[PDB]
């Protein structure tokens, strides 16, 4: 293929001429993105530049990583990628990596933000998110950092979760993460999307606190103080001695707090708002919960393949992460156009 030139946001672009009319539409993780148009295919796309991809030890093994986890994710509720390329012609040269998927034209900031939104689409925007947690998840990929600006949307609302597996908002953090609690599982997530919901039907941030320790104030407010249990997972004693030491708060009835909703919702909330992430209900339990009766479908909620993640234990040098990298660069297969059919 031909490639050309551009300079987009303050640097160069080497991309094929199959996409064309490029326009930046913002960071993503350790890159920068452009929507395009895909002349093969005519249709529009959003092509990740890599930022400096093998600039340490660091970038080298995260840009392996995000190829890895991209190429093994095929969900309609997960972004994947259908072209990866870079102008190098050979190893020697390669120093650039482009990862090209479906384009989405906002995030769920831009749903929420100037909309009053009803409970079924609520549920909609939910129960994706939910779908594709529940594929990553059966993986032994977990987020860890789930938020709606980190939640892909187009125009007809249909969702897909990105930058998973890799100053920010703390607002949707799990507890045990924000604050490095020595035991976490998948169900971080889970807290995340609570968050996320809760903020769906009430137009307001559930826990906007201005640091670590008015959020987790914020957060025993609604979900009340925990015992003695859950300290067994927080290793600083300070933190311990600090928690142990708050006023006894009470759960709150979270029938008063979000006021109006569809009960399913809030029983919904109930169950993934919960201090403690062995006692929250997973991706997989809620999608069958009543709340996502219209939407339920359990033919249409696939689990994953196996994915080998035997690489993140391994420290490697730099031109072997290089090496890899440009390997599953060369062997990546586009998916067909067309990958579904009706039920
Ligand atoms: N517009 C759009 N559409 C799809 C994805 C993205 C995208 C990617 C990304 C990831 C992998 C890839 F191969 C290509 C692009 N990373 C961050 N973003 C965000 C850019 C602005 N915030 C919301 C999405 N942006
Ligand atoms: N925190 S609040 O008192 O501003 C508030 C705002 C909105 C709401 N709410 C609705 O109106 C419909 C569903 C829902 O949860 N509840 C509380
Ligand atoms: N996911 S759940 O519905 O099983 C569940 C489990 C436990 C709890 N909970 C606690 O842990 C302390 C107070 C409380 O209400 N809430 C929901
Ligand atoms: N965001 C709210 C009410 O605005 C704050 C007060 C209380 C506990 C948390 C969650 C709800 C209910 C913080
Ligand atoms: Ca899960
Ligand atoms: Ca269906
Ligand atoms: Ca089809
Ligand atoms: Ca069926
Ligand atoms: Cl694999």
């Amino acid at each position: 293929p031909t490639f050309y030139r551009q300079e987009l946001n303050k640097t160069i672009w080497e991309v094929p001429e199959r996409y064309q009319n490029l326009s930046p539409v913002g960071s993503g993780a350790y890159g920068s993105v452009c929507a395009a148009f895909d002349t093969k295919t005519g249709h529009r796309v959003a092509v990740k530049k890599l930022s400096r991809p093998f600039q340490s030890i660091i970038h080298a093994k995260r840009t392996y990583r995000e190829l890895r986890l991209l190429k093994h994710m095929k969900h309609e509720n997960v972004i994947g990628l259908l072209d990866v390329f870079t102008p190098a012609r050979s190893l020697e040269e390669f120093n650039d990596v482009y990862l090209v998927t479906h384009l989405m034209g906002a995030d769920l900031n831009n749903i929420v933000k100037c909309q009053k939104l009803t409970d079924d689409h609520v549920q909609f925007l939910i129960y994706q998110i939910l779908r594709g947690l529940k594929y990553i998840h059966s993986a032994d990929i977990i987020h860890r950092d789930l938020k709606p600006s980190n939640l892909a949307v187009n125009e007809d609302s249909e969702l897909k979760i990105l930058d998973f597996g890799l100053v920010a908002t703390r607002w949707y953090r799990a507890p045990e993460i924000m604050l490095n609690w020595m035991h976490y599982n998948q169900t971080v997530d889970i807290w995340s999307v609570g968050c996320i919901m809760a903020e769906l039907l009430t137009g307001r941030t559930l826990f906007p606190g201005t640091d670590h320790i008015d959020q987790l104030k914020l957060i025993l407010r609604l979900v009340g103080t925990p015992g003695a249990e859950l300290l067994k997972k927080i290793s600083s004693e300070s933190a311990r001695n600090y928690i142990q030491s708050l006023a006894q708060m009470p759960k709150m009835n979270f029938a008063n707090v979000f006021i109006g909703a569809n009960p399913l919702a809030v029983d919904l909330l109930e169950k993934m708002l919960v201090l403690d992430s062995d006692k929250r209900i997973t991706a997989a339990q809620a999608l069958a919960h009543a709340y996502f009766a219209q939407y339920h479908d359990p033919d249409d909620e696939p689990v994953a393949d196996p994915y080998d993640q035997s690489f993140e234990s391994r420290d490697l040098l730099i031109d072997e992460w290089k090496s890899l990298t440009y390997d599953e660069v060369i062997s990546f297969v586009p998916p067909p156009l067309d990958q579904e059919e009706m039920e």
